[PDB]
C-alpha cells in the first residue's frame, strides 16, 4: 500500500512544493502555501515512517540519523526529478520532510535582470557577487549566468555547492559539481583544490567565512572569474560588509583588492506583481573609473551619489512607472523611503 | 577501449596542456586555452572514470580520495613524461584533471634575464629571491639557475619542492629532490634536516611561513646559498614584506640580516609580445655599498632612488624602445604609471 516512490506521484500530480511524512497523520503535502493531508489513498501513517524513510536512506545516512536525530541529504528518482530530504527523530519516532529540486534552468531573459548582466559572465576574471535575503532569486540568477557561459564558452566550470540546487548538462564546456558534505567537507578544502584543478570559473554557494571569502578573493585575483553569494541587501553595504570583516592591519588594501577585482554586484528582493506575483527589485553596481578609485579612498557614501549602474530606488520606481508594484511595497522593500517619495 | 595510458597519447599528439575526465562527457582536452572533447575514439565516459583513475592510483592515494573527496599527486609514464593529477568526488562520482610536467629545462639564455643573474649562482652563500604573480617564470628562472650550477660546480644540491616541477640529471654535482607531501611532510621539518645533510645549495619552493622563512634565513646566514620564492611583485616591497612579518622586538636586526644576506632579487611578470606572445618584465636589485647600509637604516624609499640594478620602468620601457610591448600593457603590468609616461 504505502510507497514513497508513489507518494511522490500524487504530490507531483497536485503540484506540491513540499511533502511531509509524520507519525499521526496520513502523508501530507504543501500546496499553494497550505498543508493538505492527502488521504487520497494512504491512511494515518504508523511509526513505520521509518520504513519509507529507509527506502531512500543509504548507510552513511541511516547511521547519521543515529549519532544526531537527523540527516540532511538529496536523492534521485528516475521517475520525475531530484528531491531534498531531512529525516529526524521527531517525537520518539521518525519524521521526514522532502522538498523539491529544479529539473530545468530558467532562460536569463525570464529572470528580469537587464541586458548588462549577461556581459559580466563574458569578463575574464573578477568577483561577481549576487546578494539578497534568502528567497530572492540568487540561485536562479547564478545558474542562468553559469549556464549562459556553459553555452557560449569552451571552459571547465567548477561549482562548490551546499546542496547542489541546479544541475548542469555538459554543453560547449565541462561542468564539475561538488556537494559540500557529500563530495568534500567544506568550501575551503574544496575551493583550495579548485585552485589546482584548472577550472576556468569557480563557484562558492555561500561565503560567510573569513577563510572562504579569503580564497574566493585570492582566487578572483589569480586569474579566475568567481561567483559569490552574500546575504546583504544593497551595493554600498555589500562591498562594505566584506572589507569590514578583515583585521584592520590592511582593511584598506582589501578595499584596494575589492576595487581591482570587483567585476559586478546585483542585490535582489522578490516583490509581488499584480499578476501572478513575482517581479524583481534590485541594485546593480558596475564599477568604473571613479568608483574604482573611490572604493580605495573609501569615499564610500559619495560613490552612492555617482550612481545615477542603478540605485535601488530608480528601480523601485521604474517598476511602478508602469503599473506592477504598489507604492507601499515599493517601500516595504525599499532600502530607503527618503531617496524615493520624490518620484 | 578506454585506457588512460592511451588517452594521454591523442592529447600529447594535439599538444594539450590539460586533459579532463569527467562523467557525462567523453575525455576532454585543453588546447590553445580551449576545452575540446576528444570524441576521436572514446565515447561519453561512464561513472567508471573511477577505473581509469585507479589505473594510476596507489593506495595511500586511493584511500586518501576517501577521507576527503580528493587527492593531489604526480605519476610517471615511461612513454612520454611525467604528469600531475587531482582526482576528486565530483557529483557523486569521480573526476580527474591531469596536467603536464616539464621533461626539459630551458637554456638560461632563452629565459630573458640579463647576464648578471648567472653570477648570483656563482656566489658562496646568501638569499637569492625570485618573486612574482603565480604565472611569471619563477619555476623556470630557478631551474635554469639551479641547473647552470649543476653544470659548472661540484656540489650536493638539495631542493624541497611541492610538487617537484622540474627534475634534475646528476651532472658535475649530486642533486636530491624531496616532494613535500610524499617524501617529507613540510618545508620546515625538511629544511631543518637539509641543514644537517651537507647540502651546498638549498631550495624552498614556497616561503609563506614564519618558521620557513625563519630557517630559509637562518640557513642563508649559516654558509649556504638558498633560493626562495615569494609572491610579491617588486624589489622594494619584497625585502619589505619579509622583514615586516617579524615580531617588532628586532624588526631592525632582521633588516640587518636581510642586508648582509640578501644576494639578489628578481621580480617577474610575463607580458605579451607582438610575436608568439611571451616576453618578460622585471625588477632587479643587486645590493651594493649604499643599499646595504640603507636597508639597515631603513631609508627604504630613498634606496629606490639609487636604483638608476634596474627599476621596473627602465625595463617596462626598454622593451618598448624596440617594438614589443605596447604602451598600455607597459602600464597594465607597470608597478607605477607616474615613474614612466616620461619615456
Ligand atoms: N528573477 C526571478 N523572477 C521570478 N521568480 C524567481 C526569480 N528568481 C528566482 N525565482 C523563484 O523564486 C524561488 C527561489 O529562488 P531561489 O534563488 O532558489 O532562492 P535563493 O535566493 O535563496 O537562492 C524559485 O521557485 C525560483 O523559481
Ligand atoms: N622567462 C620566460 N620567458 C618566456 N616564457 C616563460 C618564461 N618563464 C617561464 N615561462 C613559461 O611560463 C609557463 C609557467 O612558468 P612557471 O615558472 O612554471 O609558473 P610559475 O611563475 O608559477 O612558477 C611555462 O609554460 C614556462 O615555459
Amino acid at each position: 500500500e504505502l510507497k514513497i516512490l508513489e507518494i511522490i506521484k500524487e504530490a507531483i500530480e497536485l503540484g506540491a512544493s513540499d511533502i511531509h511524512l509524520t507519525a499521526g497523520a496520513p502523508p501530507a503535502v504543501r500546496i499553494d502555501g497550505y498543508i493538505k493531508f492527502l488521504k487520497d489513498f494512504p491512511r494515518l501513517t504508523p511509526e513505520d515512517t521509518q520504513k519509507l524513510a529507509y527506502s531512500v536512506m543509504s548507510e552513511k545516512h541511516r547511521q547519521k540519523l543515529e549519532e544526531n536525530g537527523q540527516v540532511d541529504f538529496s536523492f534521485g528518482v528516475r521517475g520525475v526529478g531530484r528531491f531534498r530530504a531531512n529525516v529526524f527523530y521527531q517525537r520518539g519516532s521518525v519524521a521526514a520532510a522532502l522538498r523539491s529540486l529544479p529539473a530545468e534552468i530558467p532562460e536569463f531573459k525570464k529572470l528580469g535582470l537587464p541586458d548588462k548582466v549577461l556581459e559580466l559572465c563574458h569578463r575574464k576574471m573578477g568577483l561577481i557577487l549576487v546578494t539578497g535575503p534568502t528567497g530572492s532569486g540568487k540561485s536562479t540568477t547564478i545558474a542562468s549566468m553559469i549556464d549562459y557561459i556553459n553555452q557560449t564558452k569552451s571552459y571547465h566550470i567548477i561549482t562548490i555547492e551546499d546542496p547542489i540546487e541546479y544541475v548542469f548538462k555538459h554543453k560547449k564546456s565541462i561542468v564539475n559539481q561538488r556537494e559540500v558534505g557529500e563530495d568534500t567537507k567544506s568550501f575551503a578544502d574544496a575551493l583550495r583544490a579548485a585552485l589546482r584543478e584548472d577550472p576556468d570559473v569557480i563557484f562558492v554557494g555561500e561565503m560567510r567565512d573569513l577563510e572562504t571569502v579569503e580564497t574566493a578573493l585570492r582566487a578572483a585575483e589569480t586569474g579566475h572569474l568567481v561567483f559569490g553569494t552574500l546575504h546583504t541587501n544593497t551595493a554600498i553595504d555589500t562591498i562594505h560588509r566584506i572589507v569590514d570583516i578583515f583585521p584592520l592591519n590592511q582593511q584598506e588594501q582589501v578595499r584596494i583588492v575589492l576595487s581591482f577585482i570587483l567585476q559586478g554586484i546585483i542585490s535582489q528582493r522578490l516583490l509581488p506583481k499584480i499578476g501572478g506575483g513575482r517581479v524583481l527589485a534590485y541594485e546593480l553596481l558596475i564599477p568604473n573609473t571613479a568608483i574604482r578609485n573611490l572604493i580605495r579612498e573609501n569615499k564610500l557614501q559619495q560613490v552612492y551619489s555617482l550612481m545615477q549602474m542603478q540605485t535601488m530606488n530608480q528601480t523601485l520606481y521604474k517598476l511602478y512607472k508602469q503599473g506592477l508594484i504598489t507604492l507601499e511595497d515599493a517601500m516595504e522593500a525599499s532600502p530607503d523611503p527618503k531617496e524615493l517619495e520624490r518620484m
